[PDB]
């Protein structure tokens, strides 16, 4: 509906690692869920995390996407792409700030979603929002790791079914996704490496004009290099600029779309645990009951109703997991859905950054080339 923020207020209370910030966000969207229609609230870094990770949680277990925000607490420290949360602090709040925003468009991006009251009042007040966030309880880590690798072993034949007909475009996609950001990311930190030494080049180049006053001093060459100065110093701003905004642009894209891949692939992995929840209640319910129908001449009419009712009742269960099977694959038409309309989104938005490049190259290459023309027309 309405997304208009205004990230301010750097309330630091320590500098180096893991910086927390108060942070001010312009609460836009005055739909009438939204009480005041005019509010602006502060979010300090160290509180809507947790419960937005709470949250999370939540939203995962009945099986949706996260929005992942300016990560921390064993997230942000652990390969994001390097590493270095000391640098959270002063210098990249910007990379902090345009992930934040990301977060914040994809919070919009699911609408279905977006009707959720405890998030939006969350949002809506600053309330110092329940500081306990910050937190290390990892006791379901070492559990969902060997159960990570007990799906590993048993998920061979449930790649079989019809899954496969859904799941085969998103291996290849996933294959060639890592092969590209593999090299497109290591081509990210060799500009990471180059740029910043090249933007040094620059500034010797701007020294050697000293150097040249350490020569022959002629005015007509004065005016030409130090013309050559400024010409160099725009020019390594504009393409310094690009190979700085693009790349962590489509950096952060990489990033979120490995996030979103890992979650939807947990999915599919709960959707096989739900496979083998239903495949073994139907063979206790089955060997067992039967294995007491075969016990009948035990003659009591106690196995006869402990058959019956554990039979009704446990294949109620069953059912309840094959009705679940097309609820769960409905959910995952959502937001594969969800996928296709974001991929073409953030595509528009990356490639509108190409045009955009392209636009702002065109209008400030016009406009100094042409302030250019008269001293090249003259002497420079």
């Amino acid at each position: 509906f309405d997304l208009t923020v205004g990230i301010t207020d750097p309330e630091k209370i320590g500098d180096g690692m893991n910086a927390y910030v108060a942070y001010k966000v312009t609460t836009q969207t005055s739909l009438p869920m939204f009480r005041s229609r005019q509010f602006a609230v502060k979010r300090r870094f160290s509180d809507f995390l947790g419960l937005y990770e709470k949250l999370s949680e939540k939203h995962s277990q009945n099986g949706f996407i996260v929005p992942p925000p300016p990560e921390k607490s064993l997230i942000g420290m652990t390969k994001v792409k390097v590493g270095k949360e000391d640098s959270s602090s002063a210098e990249f709040l910007e990379k902090r700030r345009a992930a934040l925003e990301r977060y914040l468009q994809r919070i919009v991006n699911h609408p279905t979603m977006l009707q959720d009251p405890d998030v939006r009042e969350f949002l809506e007040k600053e309330e110092l929002p329940r500081a306990v966030g910050t937190q290390a309880l990892s006791g379901a880590g070492l559990l969902k790791m060997f159960n990570k690798a007990t799906d590993a072993v048993s998920k061979m034949t449930i790649k079989m079914n019809e899954s496969d007909i859904w799941f085969e475009e998103k291996l290849q996609e996933v294959e060639c996704e890592e092969q590209r950001l593999r090299k497109l990311h290591a081509v990210v930190e060799t500009l990471v490496n180059h740029r910043k030494e090249l933007a040094l080049n620059t500034a010797l180049f701007a020294k050697s004009l000293a150097m040249l006053g350490s020569s022959e001093d002629n005015t007509a060459l004065s005016r030409a290099l130090s013309q050559l100065a400024e010409v160099e110093e725009k020019i390594e701003q504009l393409h310094q600029e690009q190979a700085n905004n693009d790349f962590f642009l489509l950096a952060e894209l990489l990033s979120d779309y490995i996030r979103l891949l890992a979650i939807v692939r947990a999915a599919f992995d709960q959707r096989m645990k739900t496979w083998q929840r239903w495949q073994d209640a139907q063979a206790t319910l089955q060997k067992k009951r039967e294995s007491e129908a075969r016990l009948l001449w035990a003659n009591k009419p106690d196995k006869l109703q402990q058959a019956k009712d554990e039979i009704t009742e446990w294949e109620s269960r069953v059912t309840q997991y094959e009705r679940d099977f097309e609820r769960i694959s409905t959910v995952v038409r959502k937001e594969v859905t969800r996928f296709e309309k974001e991929k073409s989104k953030d595509f528009k938005n990356h490639v509108m950054k190409y045009l955009e490049t392209l636009l702002h190259s065109q209008q400030q290459l016009a406009k100094y080339w042409e302030a250019f023309l008269p001293e090249a027309k003259a002497i420079s």
